[PDB]
C-alpha cells in the first residue's frame, strides 16, 4: 500500500529491454540497506518490484525494477529513457502516517495535461482523463497522478483541475511538468466501492 | 486521511503573506519530534502540508504550513489572524481503525452558524450550507465541520442541525463557536463519488 | 495484526472439545524458541491466541490455540479435523514492512469456491460470497481468503474471481484447494468502511 506522498525524486540510469518488459535502474536518496529484494516501490505511481540492489557494503544508492506487458501498455514507462526523473514512494509500514489517500500503485491509464497556469508560487494543472475513467473522478475527491495524491478542484466531463502546492512543486517532478505531458493516473479505489454498490442495487 | 476526531487545539502564531498564498505558524501541544517534514495535518478540517518545524534545541512546539489559492478561496483560512484557535488532527496511521467517518481534508466551502441553543450539558448548532451542498446533506449522515465528524440531525433544504456534547465543547473550538461564525465543511468522500457516478 | 502473506503451512495435530469452544494443537515449521505464550497467530485468517507450548527442554515443535463460539459460528474451524493443513502468519510489530494489505485476523464469514480454472502457472478461483459481503466486494480491491492477501480481479453478482500465482500455490493451502471448499473471508478496511456506512442506513 501507498498514500501518494512522494518521499524522493529518482533518476533513471539504465533502460534495458527484456521479454514482455524492460529493466530500470533508478538512482535514489533511499538507503539500500532498508530495501530488501522483492519489495514494492511506487515509481511515478506504478507499483514495481525490486529485483536487484547494490552489492552489500557498497555506498552507491540505486535500485532495479522490472516493468512488464500490462505496465508498458497502460503506463508512461514505455517512454522512459535514461536521465528521466521520477516520483518515488516506499510501501507503508505498520504505523506510518497515511498522509493522502489509499494509493495502491496500480495505474488505470494515462491523462494528458492540456493547461498549466501559475497561481503565484503554486501551479494549477488541467487534465483530460480517458472517458472510461471520468465517472470515478469527483469534485473535492482524491486522485493519484504520477504517484502524487491530489485533491480534485473542479471537473467538467472528462476534464479536471488539480492545484499543486509550492512544497510539492519543489519535492516532486511536477515542477518540470508542462502542457502536453502525459501522466500516470490512478483513480481513488474508494470510488469503485461506490460503483459496486450502485451496480449491485441495479439487480 | 483523518478520522475526524480532534486531538488538540492549535493557535495561529503568525500570518506571513506569500505569492498568492499565506504562511502559517501553528502553536500546538504536539511534540515536533513526532512530526515529519511534509506531513499532513488537518487544520480546522483543511488538510495542509508541514514545511517547517522549530530548530533543534528550541523548547517551543509549533509547525508551519502554506495555504494557496484553493485553501484561501474556499476555507476560513482567508480570515485567519494571529491568536485564532483552531482544531488539529494528525493523519491516520496504518493499523488504526476507520470508525464511521473518514475525513480527507477536502473542504467544499464555508457553512454559517445561524443559531446556538443550549440543550442541557450539550449545545445545538443550527447551520446553513452553500446551495450546491444541499443534496449531500442527508439526515443522520456524517459531515466534517471545522474538522469535526458530526451527525447531521434535522435538515431543511440547506439548513441543518448538529449536536455537540460537553466533552466535544471542551477539547475542540466548538465551545467558543458563536452564532454568525463561519465553519469549514467537508462532505462525505464516499457520498460524493456516488453522486458523481449518478450523473451518468 | 497481519498482512496476509503466509510464512508457513501448519498441520492441525489434534482437536480437543472444550466447555464452550475447541482447543487446537498446531504443528509448525516455526522455530519453537521464537513463539512466546500469549502471542497472536493468524490461522487461515483467524487471529488466535497461543495458550500452550511444550515443556522446558522439550523437542516437540507445536503450539496450542483456543477458538470460541464466535469463531466456531463464523469461521471454517468448526469443520477442522486432525491432519488438516492451515495457513499461518506471525503478528506484525510496529515498523514492519507490509507486502499485502492490512489483515486484522477477524473473519466476516465463509466464501464458497465454485471454480478452479488453470491459466498456465497461475490458477483462477471463482468464489461465492455471502449476501452481506457481496455488495462490498469491488474489482481491484483487496481481500483475505484463508488468511492470504489477494486482489479481486472480477466481480459478478455474488461471485468474484481471484488469481493465484505459482508461488502462492506452492507456499499456501491454495495448491490443495478445490471446488466446493469453504474458505475464511475478511474484507479490507475500505470494504468495511462502505459496509459500516450502508448498515448505518436504518
Ligand atoms: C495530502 C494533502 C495535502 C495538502 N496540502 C495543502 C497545503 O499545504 N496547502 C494548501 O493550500 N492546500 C493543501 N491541500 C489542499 C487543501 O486541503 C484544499 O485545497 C482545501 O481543503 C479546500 O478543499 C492538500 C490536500 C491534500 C489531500
Amino acid at each position: 500500500m501507498f498514500t501518494g506522498i512522494i518521499t524522493d525524486i529518482g533518476k533513471v540510469d539504465r533502460v534495458k529491454p527484456l521479454n514482455e518488459g524492460v529493466l530500470l535502474r533508478i538512482e535514489t536518496a533511499y538507503d539500500p540497506e532498508t530495501i530488501e529484494l522483492g519489495a514494492s516501490i511506487a515509481c511515478s505511481g506504478v507499483c514495481l518490484t525490486v529485483v536487484a540492489l547494490p552489492e552489500k557494503g557498497s555506498n552507491a544508492r540505486w535500485f532495479e525494477v522490472e516493468a512488464w506487458e500490462e505496465a508498458l501498455r497502460l503506463t508512461t514507462i514505455s517512454s522512459w529513457q535514461s536521465g528521466r526523473k521520477i516520483n518515488l514512494e516506499r510501501s507503508l509500514k505498520l504505523g506510518d502516517e497515511m498522509g493522502g489517500h489509499l494509493v495502491f500503485g496500480h495505474v488505470d491509464g494515462q491523462a494528458e495535461i492540456v493547461e498549466r497556469k501559475d497561481e503565484g508560487d503554486a501551479v494549477r494543472f488541467t487534465l483530460r482523463a480517458p472517458e472510461e475513467l471520468a465517472p470515478f473522478i469527483a469534485q473535492k475527491g482524491s486522485v493519484a497522478l504520477d504517484g502524487t495524491s491530489l485533491t480534485v478542484n473542479g471537473v467538467n466531463a472528462n476534464e479536471f483541475d488539480v492545484l499543486l502546492i509550492r512544497h510539492s512543486l519543489e519535492v516532486t517532478t511536477w515542477g518540470e511538468r508542462k502542457a502536453g505531458d502525459k501522466v500516470n493516473i490512478e483513480i481513488d479505489q474508494l470510488a469503485r466501492y461506490a460503483a459496486r454498490l450502485a451496480q449491485y442495487q441495479k439487480l
